C-alpha cells in the first residue's frame, strides 16, 4: 500500500501539503497578484495567495501560492533572502 501526499517543500524542510492547499481553495479564493509575483514563462500575471508559516524551529516565512495552468496547477515560492525562491513540488 501507498499512500498519496504531494507537497511543496521550502527550506528547512518545511513542507506546504497539496491536499491543505485543495481544502484551503474550497474556502478561499486566489487574489490578483501584488507588485513583484513571479511572472509565468511568457509574461503571465497568476491569482496568487500568500500566508505566513511558524518552521519547525520558531522561525517564520512567508509561503505564495500561485494558481496557473501548468502543473500540478499551483505553484510555491518563498520569501527569500532576497527575493522569491521555488519550493519545489514533490509526489512521494
Amino acid at each position: 500500500a501507498a499512500m498519496a501526499d504531494p507537497y511543496f517543500e521550502c527550506s528547512m524542510n518545511t513542507a506546504v501539503s497539496f491536499s491543505g492547499i485543495i481544502f484551503y481553495e474550497q474556502s478561499h479564493e486566489y487574489l490578483d497578484a501584488e507588485p513583484g509575483d513571479p511572472e509565468g514563462p511568457n509574461g503571465e500575471i497568476y491569482p496568487a495567495r500568500r500566508f505566513t508559516r511558524v518552521r519547525r524551529d520558531g522561525s517564520d516565512v512567508l509561503i505564495l501560492i500561485q494558481s496557473l495552468d501548468e502543473y500540478p496547477l499551483r505553484r510555491a515560492y518563498e520569501k527569500t533572502e532576497q527575493g522569491w525562491r521555488l519550493c519545489p513540488f514533490h509526489k512521494p
